[PDB]
């Protein structure tokens, strides 16, 4: 009885995004989107260390969704036969059912269709949850991804003025909890199942072994950096399931930036550094201004430079001496220099 | 000297609020309150764990208190002989003498009786906090509640409409540390000043080992699950009074959210998850548009699933399956479906 | 040919803050600083724990930089050759080269000049970051401040209101993480480079030994509480370069609050409790209502009182009984009460 246009959209893997208009005129569709979910061992460091990862559609995070406000989304989950253990689907942007999970539970070899319509604006995490202690262990093993629900305008800056963004990515950031043997070095199993009770007892503790964006440390670094040019407004979508972080964008700033997430709510101007609270996703805007590499981080710099959490943005462009410029090289410190003499020493 | 109308109010046991009004012509009252601490050991989780709690009125948290703007609020703290330490109270609502705290100081087998005018309006923090050392060790032993102090006019959303609740709810959470022997197991002691020293190092290093609403592990869920109505508009005030939160009620949404507690500040609209910090209390509007469970956690899920942070909200009322159906029950994956030409196989 | 005013401005050690204007109508000028790193031992918490420091100006934080809106800031960072490893300067609120540190790495014997333009209001960090894993080590050293960069007319609440302080303060906040031997004693060393093995060890489990405020426990109690009198409206800035803050004025509020830290959105008006995120800074003002002692603190408690981060307010006037008063002393209980008779017993 829901008589609407129906729509098929091809997902892609993070950081990018499938196609999508910002504003749009069209009516209500139907949206329709697959995800398949895929237990892996997978590599998450740079020394190689591997993990009993869980995911949907082979990625962690799991794709961007991208939808306009009143469309319905009509979502088939798939756990092939292939895979161990029950799986199912939550979305924070859909109501009822804790979010479709009560409705989306599959044993492997099953799939199921659920509909939602997306009535609240604004980027927000879907991730698995099949109950109990099984809904953590799903989560930080790689089962979320998010979702953004654009107003039919598009984006605005709470002041009655339009907001467009030239390109558009999808950070999602993992908390891992990978157990050590007795010499401190992370071990290696042969399943999920294998691995669960020594995996919940470095959850139980609640520090992360690794915090990561797309995946692994350095997934976005070297050759995979993000690029961009001077002069384009870049937005950010950050998602984070299940542990707080704080968002850098080292050398930048974030113009527009929505840290709860929802487009209802007028974005803050001119941040440092935002704040992702677990269990959430949220969104800066920012025009490239320099040219040059921008590191993006949680600014935890211990998380963002050991435990793997950096990003690498590569802009190219004109430099602008007028905002920076190195007046004088590093030299030596003149002879006639009189350093001794301040207060402080 | 202060001429106005007294009036008594009994307070009970959360997650309940006394009963009050919330817009109201009446004028300021001196609001008169009594509480009594009590020192003993409580269950603390579903197996069983005891604790050696300290409390106010014998329930973690201590009681919401609701006043108006302008009103004056007459607490009468009690310390029973039977008490073994000496406590105090500080109302973050109140200006001067550390909150309160540097007039209440009571030994046991004494009272005192503090006066505090209502000028801040919104959810605030209480807690004892007797010196140094015996602040946290006092409020993560239990000794922490909230009061609420509504505008005259009752809420509204920051854009000149009027807000009203149908139900409220107060959710006090509480990060425990309780001590491990030597097996992992958890420790038990006859008395508080007994177990301090063993308490102080599980607290030193900032990691709880229970993070419950109400007092305990399962506490909301059950048979003392939160009760609704599809279309009721219901107020879910959350404090936490030593350590952060990120509250999200799964398969809803926060309709109006004021996560920093302060009803002169407008509410952000349609969150997912908010942000409770670390001493403070928020609070939260939403409408249920579904019947069915939902669970209210705090959105660590670690801590929710693993810890005891989870409630449940029971609603009753009819489904509606515009905003969500399953459009196809769980079945076998066809045999026809070509899912290993997908672009992350 | 940048053709304008210069200006020398003496740093001052936080708490205090170097003089300047709040509303200017002075035009844009080159503002010039400079900045010496010192690396020395200093003694952090009242049992005399010393510590291998890392400073800018040899305090922890280094000093608050104050500039207004369109002015240029030359920085001169000098990295005498009594230092032992490289250091830089990356500056939140500047644009491009990884706010400056890609322009200002120096050897021990090297200075450097740096320009950037104040283009952004608020409060932000500055710190060092010499690449990879030295930049978590030599900011929890201590090589981090902050810059606020005023509008030309000053503070405003946001509704078309001048706001002007009276007096202001520089809390930094710095979290420690000091290596401890078998018997649970923290360890001392000769040199950085000596503790920096046994240092990233604790930095890697995320907890803290030590959080402080101006360098030490204990720093702001006693002797050098800081001043206020009744009716001054004082400006609090706080920064945390590496890790979250829940600033609290026990018995006081926050009368408006930026806790992002940055002047173009408007203050939260009226808070208990505010959140810094780390690698930012935050600003609070307050109107003094009360005399006494304040405490400030992050509102861990735990923190607070047991790892070394609370500071004291001297507040000097008269007190104002229809804010609070104690009604009555400590007194025995009434043999006539019948508390045993209340819902909780
Ligand atoms: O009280 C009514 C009763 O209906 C149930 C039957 O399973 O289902 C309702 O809720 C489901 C979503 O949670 C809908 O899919 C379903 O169509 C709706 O009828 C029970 O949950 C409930 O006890
Ligand atoms: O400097 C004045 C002096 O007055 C004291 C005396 O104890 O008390 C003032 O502050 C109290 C609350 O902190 C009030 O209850 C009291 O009535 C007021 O006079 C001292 O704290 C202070 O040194
Ligand atoms: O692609 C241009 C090329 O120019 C470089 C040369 O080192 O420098 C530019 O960026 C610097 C700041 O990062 C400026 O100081 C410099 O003046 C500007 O020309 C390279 O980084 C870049 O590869
Ligand atoms: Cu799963
Ligand atoms: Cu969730
Ligand atoms: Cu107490
Ligand atoms: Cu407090
Ligand atoms: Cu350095
Ligand atoms: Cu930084």
């Amino acid at each position: 009885d829901l008589k609407l246009p129906r729509q098929r959209v091809d997902l892609v893997a993070p950081p990018f995004v499938h196609v999508h208009e910002q504003a749009t005129k069209q009516g209500p569709k139907i949206m329709e989107f697959k995800l398949v979910v895929q237990e892996k061992k997978m590599v998450i460091d740079e020394k190689g260390t591997t993990f009993q990862a869980m995911t949907f559609n082979g990625s962690m995070p799991g794709p961007l969704m991208v939808v306009h406000e009143g469309d319905y989304v009509e979502v088939t989950l798939v756990n092939p036969a292939t895979n161990t253990m029950p799986h199912n689907i939550d979305f924070h942007s859909a109501t009822g059912a804790l979010g479709g999970g009560a409705l989306t539970l599959i044993n492997p070899g099953e799939q199921v269709v659920l509909r939602w319509k997306a009535t609240r604006t604004g980027v927000f995490v879907y991730h698995c949850a099949p109950g109990g202690p099984m809904i953590p262990w799903h989560v930080v093993s790689g089962m979320n991804g998010a979702v953004m629900v654009l107003p039919r305008d598009g984006l605005n800056d709470g002041h009655g003025h339009s907001l467009r963004y030239d390109r558009i990515y999808y950070i999602g950031e993992q908390d891992l909890y990978v157990p050590r043997d007795e010499k401190g070095n992370f071990k290696s199993y042969d399943s999920p199942g294998e691995a669960y009770s020594d995996t919940e007892e470095v959850m139980r503790k609640l520090t992360p072994t690794h915090v990561v964006f797309n995946g692994k440390a350095g997934a976005l670094t070297g050759k995979n950096a993000l690029n961009a040019n001077v002069g384009e407004n870049v937005l950010i979508v950050h998602s984070q399931a299940n542990r707080d972080s704080r968002p850098h964008l080292i050398g930048g700033h974030g113009d527009y930036v929505w840290e709860t997430g929802k487009f209802s709510n007028a974005p803050e101007t001119g941040l440092e550094t935002w704040f992702i609270r677990g269990g959430s996703a949220g969104a800066a805007l920012y025009k490239f201004l320099q040219p040059g590499i921008y590191a993006y981080v949680t600014h935890n710099l211990i998380e963002a430079a050991n435990l793997g959490a950096t990003a690498h943005f590569k802009v190219e462009g004109k430099w602008n001496d007028d905002l920076m410029t190195q007046v004088k090289a590093p030299a030596d410190i003149p002879t006639g220099s009189t350093n001794e003499n301040l207060y402080f020493q």
